[PDB]
């Protein structure tokens, strides 16, 4: 990278390395529009949490397909009549719209979200849209 401002900018930089320090990646990444989020494991392995950042600001359809990969689970997002791991909103349960874009949600006035937020990963049919009890989402 390369930039100098301090005072305010430092607030974002210090916060970036803070999370990235635990996540899987170098604090100094090329993607300037990259995004960071905590991937809450489905709770069923040796690890409890699995942080990771990526410029998945694109369509949500790609996020899901990617989640299955990062989570090291089975998937395909094409020809499968089973349950797939999707990305839901934190403290909400609302499953991200696969037929929409992530940026749209960030610019949304009703839900002005941005990088640095939390995300949940659970096996939910593509037909789904909103999940209940974010805590018992996996039960």
């Amino acid at each position: 990278g390369g930039s100098g401002a301090k005072n305010s900018e430092t607030a974002a930089k210090v916060a970036l390395m803070k999370l990235k320090m635990h996540a899987d990646g170098d604090k100094s990444l090329p993607q300037t529009e990259r995004i960071y989020f905590q991937v809450f494991l489905p709770k069923g392995s040796k690890e409890k949490s699995k942080p990771m950042f990526f410029c998945h600001r694109w369509s949500i359809g790609k996020a899901i397909d990617f989640a299955a990969s990062l989570a090291r689970l089975k998937n395909d997002n094409n020809k499968f009549t089973a349950k797939k791991l999707r990305l839901c909103h934190i403290t909400s349960g609302e499953a991200l719209p696969l037929d929409h874009t992530l940026e749209t949600w960030i610019a949304k006035e009703d839900c002005p979200l941005y990088n640095g937020g939390n995300i949940i990963l659970e096996y939910l049919n593509d037909e789904e849209q909103f999940c209940k009890n974010v805590e018992s989402y996996l039960e």
